[PDB]
């Protein structure tokens, strides 16, 4: 098993047809999972499945800029379930992240990042077991 929180460095950033995948198990219980695909200290991306925000499960996804949170976008649509393995493919497309969870469609996030190359790390943190993460083109 991988170490969490884990580092997968993006070496040269990200480009459109990158495809990266997380493999693991959500724990027993779960509170949180992230992936946080970051420019330097910012984070473009924010991958934010929560499995009890007031007793509800939702996906919230955001980007850091200079330290501050901007506006979340969220999705009701929740395809992890405590206990159980999972794959998501974060699919790096022109103008946004495609995201799928074990062959699904999940949900998009439109880049407001825009600096693509300087987008280097994806670090993935949370209440899993990790598998194997890794990047592919396609
Ligand atoms: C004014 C104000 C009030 C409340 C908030 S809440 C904020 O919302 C963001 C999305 O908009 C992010 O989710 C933030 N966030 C979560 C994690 C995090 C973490 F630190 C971990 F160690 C693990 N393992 C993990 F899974 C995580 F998700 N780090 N930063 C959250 O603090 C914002 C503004």
């Amino acid at each position: 098993p991988l170490i969490v929180p884990y580092n997968l460095p993006l070496p040269g950033g990200v480009v459109p047809r990158m495809l990266i995948t997380i493999l693991g198990t959500v724990k027993p219980n779960a509170n949180r999972i992230a992936l946080d695909f970051q420019r330097g200290n910012d984070v473009a991306f924010h991958f934010n499945p929560r499995f009890n925000e007031n007793n509800r499960r939702v996906i919230v996804c955001n980007t850091k800029l200079d330290n501050n949170w901007g506006r979340e976008e969220r999705q009701s649509v929740f395809p992890f379930e405590s206990g159980k393995p999972f794959k998501i493919q974060v699919l790096v497309e022109p103008d946004h992240f495609k995201v799928a969870v074990n062959d699904a469609h999940l949900l998009q996030y439109n880049h407001r990042v825009k600096k693509l190359n300087e987008i280097s790390k994806l670090g993935i943190s949370g209440d899993i077991d990790l598998t194997s993460a890794s990047y592919t083109m396609i």
